[PDB]
């Protein structure tokens, strides 16, 4: 257990190389079931759920786990979502430690449009944006902005969710999951890429939700390469179409899995 969901075990000794799939934003591995059943027969899949920290950071805490469950290589990382950007984050850890990576999987995990200041004035008009849309949507004040611009993200909505309560009552569940959601979206945000020199297959949607373009509207436009092509000399790209949400399940998610399963075909075969 720990951060590690098992989807499918691998067998004892020998079998097919494992999928090493990563949480998407405020979710767990559950959701790559449908992708599961689109893979070829006896793939293990194992999930990486939510840890704490930046995205290297995080990575720090999954590349020694991935080590110890699959040596030398060869590694298939697979994301939707944030996990796109954590499957990605582990690759390059891993092939900075000489391990063999060959498959990296970003299921419409596309950076946003125009690229997102981490800046001070960033921080005013994102508060003043959340703001807005609270007053609208619950029918309700200064904003402290010199506090909030000290904090990171974790501190900002610790900040305002103690605000709050200061009335105003919510149940510590729902307080949780709007939490986590948040962070593991601004995690997506504030991500710095690093390049890398392997092959990336990039699953491209053809655009972001409403929801999603609402929280930040920068998000409302897509670059073709979806913005990795500056790190990643070596990227594939396979249209999807449809939403970013639907590209997760069924019937869209078989597109996928037909792809992913003609590439884990010939590592098994180009192993044997
Ligand atoms: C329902 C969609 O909500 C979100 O995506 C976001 C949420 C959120 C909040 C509560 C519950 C669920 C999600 O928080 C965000 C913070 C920054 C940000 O750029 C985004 C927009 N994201 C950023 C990453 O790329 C996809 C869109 C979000």
């Amino acid at each position: 257990d720990g951060f590690v969901r098992t989807l499918r075990a691998r067998p004892e000794a020998g079998g097919k190389v494992p999928v090493f799939v990563f949480h998407p934003a405020g979710g767990s591995t559950v959701v790559y079931e449908p992708l599961l059943g689109r893979l070829p027969a006896d793939t293990p899949m194992y999930g990486f759920e939510r840890v704490e920290g930046s995205i290297e950071e995080r990575a720090q805490q999954y590349v020694p786990k991935l080590i110890e469950m699959q040596g030398d290589g060869p590694y298939v990382l697979v994301g939707w979502s944030l996990g796109g950007v954590l499957a990605y984050a582990c690759a390059i850890g891993l092939r900075r430690l000489g391990k063999d990576v060959r498959f990296v999987g970003l299921i419409d995990a596309v950076r946003a449009g125009e690229e997102i200041p981490q800046t001070k004035e960033e921080i005013r008009k994102r508060w003043d944006r959340y703001a807005a849309f609270a007053e609208k949507t619950f029918n309700v004040p200064a904003i402290p902005y010199e506090q909030l611009e000290e904090l990171d993200d974790e501190g900002q909505v610790r900040f305002v969710l103690d605000a709050v309560s200061q009335s105003v009552q919510i149940p510590a569940g729902i307080i949780e999951h709007q939490r986590t959601s948040y962070l593991d979206n601004r995690a997506i945000d504030t991500a710095q890429i690093q390049p890398y020199d392997g092959h990336v297959t990039l699953y491209m949607a053809d655009r972001y939700h409403d929801d999603a373009i609402m929280f930040e509207p920068r998000y409302a436009v897509r670059q073709p390469d979806g913005g990795w092509g500056e790190y990643v000399s070596d990227l594939e790209v396979v249209p999807i179409g449809g939403e970013h949400i639907q590209a997760i399940d069924e019937p869209i998610i078989a597109k996928v899995g037909e792809h992913m399963s003609r590439a884990l075909g010939q590592i098994e075969a180009d192993r044997t």
